[PDB]
């Protein structure tokens, strides 16, 4: 289920997350705009760019704290709050979180492995509520 999706992403986690934000870029191109740093390169080249794959880990090391912390997918709202607040995150608004967990999902039900994807869904869309009751646009 969700709690052992966690431990399974986390014994591999700087592959998955490379993985899943490539899905996340090649399924939307235009979230770009907020990497121009990344434009005009391949998958391979990106998993190069030193910024690429610490950025990306460190993303998906603080993502399995918060799924980690959840109750049944729903994360601490100390939690939604440090996501909303981070100078990060200054630019962002819900929909791309929506984007990031749906290519996520994505990536799950396409591997062979068991993953509990509906719960990975319901994680995203709860986080999702949670940045917006956090006051995220
Ligand atoms: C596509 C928009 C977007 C989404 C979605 C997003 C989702 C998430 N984030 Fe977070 N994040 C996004 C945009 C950024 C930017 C633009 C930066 C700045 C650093 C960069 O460009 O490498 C950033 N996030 C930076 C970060 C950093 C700091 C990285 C570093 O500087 O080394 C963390 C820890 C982080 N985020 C957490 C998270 C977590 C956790 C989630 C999942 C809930
Ligand atoms: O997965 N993500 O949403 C990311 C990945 C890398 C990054 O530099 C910022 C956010």
């Amino acid at each position: 289920g969700f709690k052992q999706d966690i431990a399974t992403l986390r014994g591999d986690l700087r592959t998955y997350a490379q993985d899943i934000f490539l899905a996340f870029l090649n399924k939307y191109p235009d979230e770009k705009r907020n990497f121009k740093n990344y434009v005009g390169k391949s998958d391979q080249e990106l998993k190069s760019m030193a910024k690429f794959g610490d950025h990306t880990e460190k993303v998906f090391n603080l993502m399995m704290e918060v799924a980690d912390r959840a109750t049944d997918c729903v994360p601490l709202a100390s939690d939604a709050s440090t996501l909303v607040q981070m100078k990060q995150h200054s630019g962002l608004t819900t929909g791309n979180f929506e984007k990031l967990f749906v290519a996520l999902v994505e990536y799950m039900r396409a591997s062979g492995q068991s993953f509990d994807s509906q719960s990975w869904d319901r994680f995203g869309k709860n986080l999702v509520s949670a940045l917006s009751s956090a006051g995220m646009k």
